[PDB]
Order: C-alpha cells, then structure tokens, then sequence
C-alpha cells in the first residue's frame, strides 16, 4: 500500500495472555497549572512487541471488574518510534491523561518504575506512516492525540534511516487548552530549527489565544489560517491527512473543510469518503 505495512504485525499478544513488561520511566509532561494531567512513561518490551509508528498497543489494568473477572483492555497509541526513546528496539512508551474515575489512565500514570505492565497487540492498521519520503504528511491532533505524531516525526527528524530519509512536508496542529498541556512542545521546536524547510508546527491553546474575530483557538481555528493553502494541498497525490486525539475534534474540523469544498462545489463528506479510500484521509479519535 502507499503506507509502511511491510509485514506488519498485529495481535502477537492476546488479552489472556499479554506481554508483561515492565515500567522504567513515568513523567509527568503536563505544567503543575494544567487542567489535567498527562504522563509520559516508558515500559521494557525486550524487543518482543514489534510495532511501527501508527500502532496502538493494549493495556490490561491491574484489578478486577464488578463481577470478579479481570479487567478489560484499554488501546493507547505509541508515543515512541519504532527503535524508541532510548535507540535501542527494546522500549515503548506511552502519552496517557489521568481521567477521573478510570481504571487503566488513573494505574499507567500511577504505575512505579518496576512494577510491571500488562501489554497487548500490537493493534493498529490506519495510522501508519506513508511509504513516500517526500510525502506532505499533514498531522491533526488534540491531547493525547499527539502520541502517534511523536512516534512519525521521530523517525522523520530524531533518527537516521537509509531505507527513510524525509524530505516532505510535516506538517503538525495541536490543540489543548492550556499552554501548560502543551505535550512534547521541546521536541517539535528542536524538529523546527532542525528542519525548518521540511517541518511546519501549529499550536491552537483555546483557553490563552484568540483569532481576528476573537474566537477561542481550537486545531480548526488555527487549521483556517491557512485554510487556502491547505485545500490546495489536500488535492495533491502525495498529501496524507493523519488525525488523532478525542471524540469530538473530528466535527470541528470538517465543519472548517464543508466551507471550503462548497466554495468549489464538491460535498466534503463525499470528498472525504473519496480520500479515505485512497488511504489519503486517515482518523483516529476517542471518547
Ligand atoms: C485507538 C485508541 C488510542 C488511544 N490513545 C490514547 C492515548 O494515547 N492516551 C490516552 O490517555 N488515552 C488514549 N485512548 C483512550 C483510552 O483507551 C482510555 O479510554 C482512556 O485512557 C481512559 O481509560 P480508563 O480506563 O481510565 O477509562 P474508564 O475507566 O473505562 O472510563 C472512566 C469513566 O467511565 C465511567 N465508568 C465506566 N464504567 C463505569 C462503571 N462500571 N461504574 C461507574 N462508572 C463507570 C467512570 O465514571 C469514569 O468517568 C485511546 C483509545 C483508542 C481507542
């Protein structure tokens, strides 16, 4: 396919019986001052998992149900590249939010380096990187969301490859509500003037910024300051659309895109459909 499913693997761990591996880093990545709060945490796989950028792996939280029967599976998309945070093909990591009265969020970012982790998949087909290294990504995220856009631009700009050298277009939105839940916001600078010709970065902070209308700063107000330019873009052959994060992003945005493709004459829910297909347009979005 134009994406990167060379043999891909999904499903070598089942939930009856996961890959138990255990926790080596947990950091708190939010501002003290943030809403929420999101940790980064990276756990030892021994290079037993082998998942790609895009992929989601499956925590089993330590517990029990009202039923005394173990606990379901929760997905979390991979933070890190394929060879990982530390280089070595032997971690994975995680961008988990705390929310209350959760099971597995509140026990990953509660999670002591040592204790051990109960992991599963890989999982995960969509949100695979596109095979072209002079392919305009374009990636849309809120929150957590960013997890996958991490584990892409990483093997972009973080790391050396002979079979990937990118000379693209990345092009990365984050939305979150505070300037204090800004994930990763050090790693995407040093991405910028790394690669200031292949890599572009947004962030839309709705709760601190404003437009020329005085809106709230959502990814979709920001994703309209270069609304001309980014519909003139989704019309290339090369372009590939990546959005990722919560639920409710997804209505914002095409809302923005149903103006734009009216303006020419074409349904953007027709056109989106038409995008999907060719693996161009590509969602992953939660509760
Ligand atoms: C593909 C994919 C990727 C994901 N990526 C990430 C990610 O990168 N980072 C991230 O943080 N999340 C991610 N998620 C979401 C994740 O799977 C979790 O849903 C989220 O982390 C919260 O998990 P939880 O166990 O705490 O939720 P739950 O405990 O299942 O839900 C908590 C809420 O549900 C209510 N609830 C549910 N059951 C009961 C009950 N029986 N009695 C009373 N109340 C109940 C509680 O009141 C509470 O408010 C992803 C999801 C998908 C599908």
């Amino acid at each position: 396919s134009k994406k990167q499913d060379e043999n891909i693997v999904v499903n070598k761990f089942k939930p009856k019986e996961p890959y138990v591996g255990r926790c080596l880093l947990n950091t708190k990545i939010t501002g003290d001052d943030a809403p929420g709060e999101t940790w980064h945490m990276v756990f030892s796989t021994e290079g037993e998992v082998p998942y790609r950028e895009g992929q989601s792996i499956g925590i089993v939280p330590d517990g029990i149900d009202k039923n005394g029967k173990p606990h379901k599976l929760r997905l979390y998309s991979i933070a890190s590249s394929a060879i990982g945070d530390f280089g070595d093909s032997k971690t994975v990591s995680l961008c988990v939010k705390r929310v209350p009265d959760g099971v597995c969020s509140n026990f990953l970012c509660d999670l002591k380096p040592g204790s051990e982790v109960k992991i599963t998949g890989p999982v995960g087909k969509e949100m695979l990187m596109p095979k072209d290294p002079n392919a305009t990504v374009i990636m849309l995220g809120t929150g957590t969301g960013i997890a996958p856009f991490r584990s892409f631009l990483w093997k972009m700009f973080f790391e050396k490859h002979e079979d990937y050298q990118f000379n693209g277009l990345a092009w990365l939105f984050l939305g979150v509500p505070t300037s204090s839940s800004l994930l990763y916001k050090e790693e995407f600078e040093k991405m910028k003037e790394k690669a200031p010709e292949n890599f572009r970065l947004d962030f839309a902070v709705s709760r601190e910024q404003v437009n020329d209308k005085g809106e709230k700063m959502y990814i979709q107000t920001r994703m309209a300051q270069y609304a001309e330019e980014l519909w003139e873009l989704l019309k290339k052959d090369n372009t590939f659309v990546y959005m990722c994060g919560l639920k409710g992003m997804e209505k914002g945005i095409d809302d923005i895109m149903v103006s734009l493709a009216a303006k020419d004459g074409i349904d953007w829910i027709e056109y989106k459909r038409t995008l999907k297909k060719a693996e161009q347009w590509n969602v992953e979005v939660y509760w």
